């Protein structure tokens, strides 16, 4: 169930995040700070509304959405985007569209860990989170 995603997750591994951030035009000073943060992802539900928070020493984000229903998102870097989150093959797929561009944030559970794959053009970043109590 989507319920297996719920809770508090701490970053334990990251691959190619700098490439992903460069692909979105994130400036070098922000990429430097973000390369060292170890954010917390919190996923909560109330009926069919999910809330996904990310917390770090650099930045906070939060979105709420109904699965399979489009929402407007102002991203952390002030992209004004059209978004949707869905379950697809048991993975939580978050698609953002703006200016004919797309990025996907795909979350899945493997051996109790949460694996986030971030794709924008050719850039693919894999980030691994472990559950907190
Ligand atoms: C989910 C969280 C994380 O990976 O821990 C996160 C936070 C912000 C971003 C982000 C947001 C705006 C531009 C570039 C990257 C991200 F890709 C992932
Ligand atoms: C990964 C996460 C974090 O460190 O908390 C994060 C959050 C915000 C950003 C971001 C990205 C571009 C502009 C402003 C902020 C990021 F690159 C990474």
């Amino acid at each position: 169930m989507v319920d297996a995603f719920l809770g508090t997750w701490k970053l334990v591994d990251s691959k190619n995040f700098d490439d992903y951030m460069k692909s979105l035009g994130v400036g070098f000073a922000t990429r430097q700070v973000a390369s060292m943060t170890k954010p917390t992802t919190i996923i909560e539900k109330n009926g069919d509304i999910l809330t996904l928070k990310t917390h770090s020493t650099f930045k906070n984000t939060e979105i709420s959405f109904k699965l399979g229903v489009e929402f407007d998102e102002t991203t952390a870097d002030d992209r004004k985007v059209k978004s949707i989150v869905t379950l697809d093959g048991g993975k939580l797929v978050h698609l953002q569209k703006w200016d004919g561009q797309e990025t996907t944030l795909v979350r899945e559970l493997i051996d109790g860990k949460l694996i986030l794959t971030l794709t924008h053009g050719t850039a693919v970043c894999t980030r691994t989170y472990e559950k907190e109590a």
